[PDB]
């Protein structure tokens, strides 16, 4: 009676797909070797594997087991013509499962999936399950190749938690699911337009996201050359425009609109808009004669290149005379005027082709 | 007593800004000439113009009247030291008004404005009025320079008629408004995604426009190489996805989704998607021996570059043997097999890295 092996140990490595079988050697003196069988437990009748090792060996490997199947492993002491009663145990090799599922590109309707594929030749694909933990059903299942580690989930609501699982697929089997939970972001406004541009004012407009139980909108603004100074307004849920007041003339402003929901805020919709030129002020006249007078004004605050001065007799605006004056000047003498005539004089600030609103005043020449 | 002129005629050309004054000459024999005054009617006290012509002349021009002001024009026969009683009439020069307002770029929220500026130096700008003829107020007024003929109106609803006017602005005055009426377009779906791609099937998804009393969605599809054959489905207002069935494998399809409202249809949201490869079919075996057998299959319909054949003993899927076969072949002999062993054989069609689903079958070698 040959003493069987003892302390059978079965280790099925899911990373390598290799089963290591190890044992404690028999206590019988002169043995030929060991015989190791691997057989699926349903019935011995089908395919089985056999490995034979020398007497000094106390381990062997089987590299081709099916993940998910149960196997009986038996080890026999061999003495030439004879064999011990075996030592047996069962093992079920794990179906490999992704351990590095990650979320990236989280928008208000989109979630990107980030995992690293498994280079095992038993793997026919991966199932992606998306369950809305809110009130939706398991709405979304999709399938993918063995050679993908990059999937994108789209068409999601902003106010919902999603359960996202990836299941490793083999032939007639699955891994346990790897699941993660995430809310999508608060949806930002879109399409930022600036209208009604004055020297001190501008109207800001945006397209709100779909139809949401929105709390309010957040509007932030600041000069480009002075990012520090930020003002902030709370805008009504149903409004999509605010008229900004009290702004500096000829100044580029940075504006951003954020949607508010569940205390969170959306990403800023951002653009830049310059205010217009302010008008010259303080028109005045001096040294009136029958055929001439001198016109004065005060520079606007904004940076200008010069002015356009127009004049014509009051009530005859049809064909005015015109002069251009650089920004370094704030007066002009108008000549070749008609005696005893009321004149209308208008001054416009220019920055290239940018124009300020008119400064208008009236002065009469004296009688000849 | 000198006979005054007769049949006074006043013509104020709005295109040129010039007033032509004409008359029938006096019936008095020896006259010096004519004297023509132009005066604003409010009171003669302010500025007025005077033109003097020779005896043979029966017309004169004034090029500097103000559009919108009423003027008295008087013509006097002159005989050296003396003058006739005048012939008088009043005229109000029209404030020029745009006659070529046009609509272009009509989307579902946007209307572009197309007019040609007026090169008159009395014109300080143009007002744009946008009244929703639906239920909205005169929500939108904006202002613009004399040198613009290109404005864009944005942020509009799909189910509304808009009244859009442009008013010519002068100093202390306006033209009559030039008005046009338009509905905006039916809003299209956005963001076309294709999921669940099979050989015969694909899932089409879109983002619907805002929140609208939508009637239904229109889905059209056709192969790229056969644009003629178009199928069409009616999709529920609340659904944003349809699973297309019965498609041809390995074939690029053109798909387009249209929103339906008030019998009109939106612009198509269009993209292209290829279906996957279909599997080989009809696996079979022949000429079985102890260490080999021949495998057969039938080509899939789609265009392929070749096949991948894998085999392994049943219940030992861990480390299968592999062969590549070009598309010109539909059989392979597998050798160096084990006797009395059930084998699992799988065939996959390949087009480069594109893979079909598996065709799987089983064959046993005979006993040695």
């Amino acid at each position: 009676p040959l003493s069987p092996p003892t302390n059978l140990h079965l280790e099925a490595n899911p990373d390598t797909g290799v089963l290591t079988v190890s044992w404690e050697r028999s206590t019988t003196p002169d043995i030929t070797g060991y015989r190791i069988t691997t057989t699926p437990t349903n019935g011995q009748q089908g395919n089985s594997l056999e490995e034979v090792v020398h007497a000094d060996q106390s381990s062997c490997t089987f590299d081709n087991l099916s993940p998910g199947l149960e196997y009986n492993v038996s080890v026999y002491t061999v003495k030439d013509d004879k064999e011990s009663v075996p030592i047996s145990d069962t093992i079920i090799p794990e179906v490999p499962q992704l351990t590095d599922l990650s979320f990236v590109d989280i928008t208000d309707s989109s979630i990107g999936l980030r995992w690293t594929p498994l280079n095992s030749s038993t793997i026919i694909g991966y199932r992606i399950t998306v369950v809305a933990a809110g009130e939706g059903i398991p709405i979304f299942e999709d399938f993918v190749d063995s050679s993908v580690g990059y999937y994108t989930v789209t068409g999601l609501e902003p106010g919902i938690d999603y359960d996202i699982s990836v299941i490793t697929l083999i032939n007639g089997g699955e891994s346990a699911p790897t699941t993660l939970t995430q809310q999508t972001a608060v949806p930002p406004p879109t399409d930022l337009r600036f209208t009604n541009i004055g020297p001190d004012t501008m109207r800001v407009t945006w397209a709100p996201p779909p139809s949401i139980d929105l709390t309010n909108f957040l509007v932030r603004y600041s000069p480009v050359k002075n990012e520090e100074d930020v003002a902030e307004l709370s805008i009504s849920p149903s409004d999509n425009a605010v008229v900004l007041t009290n702004l500096l003339p000829g100044t580029e402003y940075v504006v951003s609109v954020s949607s508010v929901y569940e205390q969170h805020e959306s990403t800023p919709l951002r653009g830049r808009q310059k205010t217009g030129l302010d008008s010259p002020t303080g028109i005045d006249f001096s040294d009136i004669t029958a055929n001439s007078f001198t016109v004065h004004w005060i520079a606007p605050r904004a940076t200008i290149t010069g002015y356009r001065i127009r004049h014509h007799p009051e009530h005859f605006s049809g064909r005015p005379r015109e002069d251009r004056v650089p920004h370094s000047r704030n007066s002009i003498t108008l000549t070749n005027l008609t005696p005893g005539t009321e004149y209308v004089v208008s001054i416009v600030a220019l920055n290239g082709r940018e124009e300020s609103p008119l400064l208008i005043g009236q002065q009469s020449t004296v009688s000849a």
